[PDB]
C-alpha cells in the first residue's frame, strides 16, 4: 500500500539526491516508492557508509545510483561494492553521470590546486596565468576566446557527446553498461534549452528529462510522469557563457556576458573573471601550470583558444 511502499535509495554524486527529489515530486512514482537517503559520494563518511551497506541496502527493493569507481576514495563507497549488497529480487540500475562542458568549455574544477569555495575555476585562466597573459589584457580579449570557442562549437560538442558515450561502458561500474541515459537528448537539445548551470549541475529540465527516464526504466508509461515544475535541485552555481559563444544558444539575454551567481550570490563576469587570476596567483606556477596541461591535453580548443586570443 502507502505503509507498504516499496524502499529505494539513490547513490552517486550530488545528482542522486537531486534525482531522488525529483522523482519523489511525482505522484504516480511516490504512492509506490518510499526513499531511504544516502549521502552522496563526496560526502559520506566512513561510519555513514558502513552503516548503508548493513542497514539499508540489503532493505531495498530498488538501488538507483551513479557509477562510481573503487579509486574515487576505496571500495566502501563505489558502485560495484554497494550493489553487491542488494537483497535477492532487489533490482540495481545503473544512472548516467551527467557531465557537459559544451556551455561552458573553459571551466573545470581545480586538480592539484587548493578546493576553490566555489567548486568551479577557469582553467582557460590558468593556461593564460601560465602565459605570463595579465587579467587586463584577459578580459579585454573575452570576444576573441569566445569567437574562438564559437568556431569550435561542433569539435566541443562531439567530444562532451563522446566522453558520455566512453562512459556509457561502464568501466567505472565493473564494466556493467549504464542503464539509463540522456545522451541524445542533452545534444539534441542543448542549444535550444539551458540544460547544465555548471558542468556537472543539470538544470531542472534535465533532472526532469533523467528522472521520466528512470521511471521509463521501471515500467511506469509515459501518461504516469509528471514532476513538480518548480524544482530546480543543482542552481547554487550559474556559470556565464562567454561572449560572441554564448550567442549559439537560443536562450541567451544580457550584458555582453551574463553575470555569474557563485554560491547563490550574483558576481558581475568582470570581477569574478579578475578574481579567478587572483586566485591562480595565489598557488605555485607549476601547479597552476601542471592543471592547465591536464585539462587541455585532450580538449584541442582550450589551446586553440589562448593561441588565437594572444599569440
Ligand atoms: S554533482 C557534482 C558533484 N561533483 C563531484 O562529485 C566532483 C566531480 N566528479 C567526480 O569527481 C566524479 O565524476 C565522481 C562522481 C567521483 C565519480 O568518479 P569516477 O572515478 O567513478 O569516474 P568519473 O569518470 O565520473 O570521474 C573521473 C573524472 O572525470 C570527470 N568526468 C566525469 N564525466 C565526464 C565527462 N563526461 N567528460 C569529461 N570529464 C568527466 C570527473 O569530473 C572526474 O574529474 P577529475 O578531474 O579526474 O577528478
Ligand atoms: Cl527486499
Ligand atoms: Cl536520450
Ligand atoms: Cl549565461
Ligand atoms: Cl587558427
Amino acid at each position: 500500500s502507502m505503509a507498504q511502499r516499496k524502499k529505494y535509495s539513490v547513490y552517486g554524486s550530488c545528482q542522486a539526491p537531486a534525482l531522488a527529489k525529483m522523482l519523489n515530486s511525482c505522484p504516480t512514482f511516490a504512492r509506490d516508492w518510499e526513499l531511504v537517503e544516502m549521502e552522496p559520494c563526496f560526502v559520506a563518511s566512513e561510519e555513514q557508509i558502513d552503516r548503508h551497506l548493513a542497514e539499508t541496502i540489503p532493505k531495498l527493493d530498488l538501488f538507483l545510483y551513479q557509477p562510481v569507481s573503487e579509486g574515487y576514495r576505496g571500495e566502501k563507497y563505489s558502485s560495484v561494492f554497494l550493489r553487491n549488497s542488494m537483497p535477492p529480487g532487489g533490482n540495481a540500475l545503473s544512472v548516467q553521470y551527467m557531465h557537459w562542458e559544451g556551455y561552458h568549455p573553459t571551466v573545470n574544477s581545480p586538480y592539484g590546486l587548493p578546493p576553490h569555495p566555489e567548486g568551479y575555476v577557469d582553467a582557460l585562466i590558468a593556461g593564460a596565468v601560465v602565459m605570463d597573459v595579465d587579467k587586463e589584457t584577459y578580459l579585454r580579449h573575452l570576444e576573441e576566446i569566445g569567437a574562438s570557442l564559437r568556431i569550435d562549437i561542433d569539435e566541443i560538442e562531439s567530444w562532451c557527446v563522446d566522453e558520455l558515450k566512453t562512459r556509457e561502458v561502464g568501466e567505472n561500474d565493473g564494466g556493467k553498461q549504464i542503464d539509463i541515459s540522456v545522451t541524445d537528448f542533452i545534444l539534441a537539445n542543448c542549444r535550444q534549452k539551458r540544460l547544465f548551470y555548471t558542468m556537472n549541475h543539470p538544470t531542472a529540465a534535465l533532472m526532469r528529462e533523467i528522472a521520466a527516464r528512470c521511471m521509463l526504466a521501471l515500467g511506469y508509461t509515459y501518461s504516469d510522469i509528471s514532476f513538480d515544475q518548480n524544482l530546480d535541485p543543482l542552481d547554487v552555481t550559474k556559470m556565464s557563457l562567454y561572449p560572441i559563444y554564448r550567442d549559439c544558444f537560443d536562450f541567451s539575454e544580457l550584458n555582453r556576458m551574463n553575470e555569474y551567481q557563485v554560491l547563490y550570490k550574483k558576481k558581475a563576469y568582470e570581477p569574478y573573471l579578475l578574481e579567478q587570476f587572483e586566485w591562480f596567483e595565489r598557488s605555485p606556477k607549476a601547479d597552476v601550470s601542471a592543471f592547465f596541461d591536464r585539462v587541455a591535453a585532450n580538449r584541442r580548443w582550450v589551446r586553440t583558444a589562448l593561441r588565437r586570443a594572444f599569440e
